[PDB]
DNA sequence: TCACGCAGTATCCTGT
RNA sequence: GGAUACUGC
């Protein structure tokens, strides 16, 4: 009866049904005993809304303050009364419950007795700004069902989750082949310490063609690689794809060259023949729903790939588009809006990776064409079919093959560059250390991350988190560059994790300092208690620790490391924008002041160091917000490092948690401009020796927009 | 429906 | 005064 399944996406329609979510993910069958798709619709996530009661009753702020205190029964008699029969709301439950806040309300106390009113979410909703006689403000009245249910049951990112007494559908529902309805959200838990299960992939290549008279893109050629035992925590499968299908379609004028099926016979027999495109795309969606997979992977695909297919789906009439997807809908999603949501809702309870957000999340380079990326990735040579050959090669069958291969070169290389970069891993251990939705984290961005990092964090401890959303400051200090050459070793002194150790050394968090709704507010008393922040915070560093750790491990393989690398990397960008987001304007935590008073903070540390440095009698020529160059005026390595290890020491024994470490030992020195040098770093081998490797920071020559030449 | 912060360098244009 | 780029942290 216990159904226990692993959950990898979630979509919720508020519009179309109020208060059902849709997880959709893997179950493990006996008696084929394998891995199937499974949707469970959560059922009856009741909207829940905090009303704060006021000091004093106010006569419906007209003779202001009169004099009577206010006790829950008022603000539960105020609401049973006069608000529920003018809001027209039915049936509700009522209770008492003492909640924490800080943030950007006025007037709301850090903590306050809540009265919480449950109710269905098919009732209308409350306005935000409601006041009444008793209750001074409203939270919650905007909530998402989806954003509940995750805190509510303390779900964080793709996990097994238990579900107790599940019950069957009166009609079909999804496209999977197993599905559960649950009546209550309290039936669904997690359990923790499992290993996720695997998950089948689908790499798809389209070949089109553009109509000049409709001026819109028509379907010649599709190809897709399927693996049906990916991981999502160990190493990519040698080889990346079990099986392939290839589906080609004749133009709507030209003909096959009279020998399209001796060449199909004499090739392979995974290759369909179709000479209408509506059969090419009614093929690609049996076959979709077939082989059922949960990740579809792609380039440009929420741009043009995604777009154009159900563009021509619906020119066509191509019967049963909802198989793109995973749920059965009626009414095909508004095609628009911005970046890939309506692709997205097209495809939902579908993973969709776009090799193009990920490279740019990930990596860097001059241009993000699917040639220089497999170039930079796989260091191989992709040809490039021109656009107006493709119409041209349907008079051989030798080009039309060649045409399709290219299509399904262009499909490998596309599951190589996702296999590479450790995409899904990374997805995964980025959504589980945040919490948000997986698809969401595939699609670019940094603000939703550390949006519900803070989200389950301060539900966790019991506070009340606002409502989401319906040059401002002094940043860090550069240090005045004595610019020149230099040929004695240089001294680069750098601080591990600056603004995160600085938010954790002085405590500053949404708790702790004293805001008032453009000036640095004071640093928060010594004698508190680590706020939330700061610890999530120190969560994020920690991890990152390991990480570097691990990249110690001597006699190490070298993609291996790279991979610890890039993980490193958006550990450290996950931190960071923990830090930005206090000063996003359309962030859910605007807190400018908070991130003023960091940068200050920042930049007085590095005044200090230099004023040390100088104390100790050595010059001091760069510094970039938290390092400093030292020029060492020597020539003896082992003395400079002496030097190093000294000055480190002097620094860390006036912080507690904040540490400076030496970031490079430069051989020589060509400083031009602020953020703009060239240096020879010196990585020791041993016995004294070591080895020389060229590094540039902000030279034209590590810029694209300019000539190779 | 979206979107991390700020400091800094380089190039180019101002008619109806 | 403005506009267009992309480095640094
Ligand atoms: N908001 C934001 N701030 C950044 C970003 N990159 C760097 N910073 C800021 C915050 C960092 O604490 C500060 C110091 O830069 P660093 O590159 O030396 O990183 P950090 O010291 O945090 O760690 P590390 O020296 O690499 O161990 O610069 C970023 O991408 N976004
Ligand atoms: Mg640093
Ligand atoms: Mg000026």
């Amino acid at each position: 009866q216990v159904f226990r399944f692993y959950w990898l996406d979630a979509y919720e329609d508020q519009y179309s049904q109020p208060g059902v979510v849709y997880l959709f993910g893997k179950v493990w069958i006996e008696s084929a005993d394998a891995y199937v798709s499974c949707c469970v619709s959560v059922k009856n996530i009741e909207r829940t809304v905090y009303l704060l009661p006021r000091e004093n009753r106010v006569q419906l702020s007209t003779g202001k303050d009169t004099g009577a205190p206010v006790s829950m029964m008022h603000v539960y008699q105020e609401f049973n009364e006069a608000v529920a029969e003018k809001y027209k709301i039915m049936k509700f439950k009522s209770k008492k419950v003492d909640k924490d806040y800080a943030f950007e309300i006025p007037d709301v106390p850090a903590s306050s007795e809540y009265l919480e009113v449950r109710y269905s979410a098919d009732s209308p909703q409350l306005p935000q700004d409601l006041k009444g006689e008793t209750f001074s403000h409203v939270f919650g009245t905007n909530t998402s069902s989806l954003e509940l249910f995750l805190l509510s049951r303390k779900i964080k990112g793709p996990s097994w989750l238990e579900i107790k007494s599940p019950q069957l559908s009166s009609q079909p529902m999804s496209w999977c082949k197993v599905e559960a309805v649950v009546t209550r959200p309290d039936q669904v838990s997690v359990v923790k310490d499992l290993a996720p299960p695997p998950v089948v992939v689908l790499s798809l290549s389209m070949k089109t063609v553009q109509n000049a008279k409709t001026h819109q893109n028509e379907i010649v050629a599709i190809a897709a690689l399927v693996h049906h035992t990916f991981p999502l925590d160990k190493a990519p499968p040698q080889p990346p794809f079990q099986t392939h299908f290839c589906v080609l379609s004749k133009l709507n004028d030209c003909i096959f060259p009279y020998d399209y099926n001796e060449a199909v016979k004499q090739k392979n027999a995974n290759i369909e023949i179709a000479l209408t495109e509506r059969t090419l795309l009614g093929f690609f969606l049996a076959k979709i729903h077939k082989i059922d997979p949960d990740v579809i992977v792609g380039h440009d695909i929420y741009g043009f790939d995604l777009e154009v297919l159900l563009q021509r789906i619906n020119s066509c009439k191509v019967p049963f588009w909802s198989k793109i997807g995973r749920l059965r809908r009626s009414v095909m999603p508004k095609l628009g809006g911005r970046s890939g949501f309506a692709e997205r809702n097209a495809a939902c309870g579908r993973i969709i990776c776009d090799i193009e957000i990920s490279a740019k999340e990930l990596i860097r380079c001059k241009s993000y064409h699917l040639s220089e990326l497999v170039h930079q990735i796989l260091k191989a040579e992709r040809v490039v079919i021109p656009p107006e050959n493709i119409r041209n090669a349907y008079n051989d069958s030798v080009h039309l093959l060649y045409m399709l291969e290219n299509t399904w070169i262009d499909a490998k290389f596309i599951l190589q560059i996702m296999c590479e970069l450790n995409v899904l891993p990374l997805a995964l251990q980025i959504t589980n250390i945040a919490g948000n939705v997986m698809s969401r984290t595939l699609m670019g961005g940094r603000s939703e991350r550390n949006e519900y990092l803070l989200l389950h964090a301060f539900t966790e401890n019991n506070f009340i988190v606002p409502d989401k959303p319906v040059a401002a400051y002094a940043g860090g200090l550069v240090l005045e560059p004595k610019v020149g050459f230099y040929d004695k070793f240089i001294l680069l002194l750098d601080f591990n994790s600056l603004y995160p150790s600085i938010i954790q050394e002085y405590n500053i968090c949404f708790t702790t300092v004293h805001r008032e709704a453009d000036e640095i507010p004071e640093l928060p008393h010594s004698d508190l208690e680590m706020g939330i922040l700061p610890r999530e915070i120190r969560k994020l560093v920690e991890r990152r620790r390991h990480v570097k750790q691990l990249m110690k491990q001597p006699d190490l393989n070298p993609d291996l490391y790279l991979q610890y690398d890039i993980r490193q990397k958006a550990l450290k960008l996950t931190a960071n924008s923990m830090y930005g987001c206090l000063g996003f304007s359309y962030s859910r935590f605007y807190a400018k002041p908070l991130a003023a008073l960091v940068t200050h903070q920042g930049r007085e540390i590095l005044l200090h160091t230099k004023e040390m440095v100088q104390k100790m009698n050595l010059e001091v020529i760069y510094g970039d917000t938290d390092s400093i160059m030292i020029n060492t005026n020597c020539n003896n390595l082992e003395e400079v490092f002496k030097l190093g290890n000294r000055v480190k020491s002097e620094i860390n024994k006036s912080y507690k948690l904040l540490e400076i470490d030496i970031d490079g030992i430069f051989k020589s020195l060509l400083l031009l401009k602020k953020k703009k040098y060239a240096a020879l770093t010196v990585e020791p081998t041993g016995d004294g020796k070591y080895v020389t490797k060229q590094e540039l920071k902000g030279l034209d020559i590590v810029r694209r927009d300019w000539c190779e030449l």
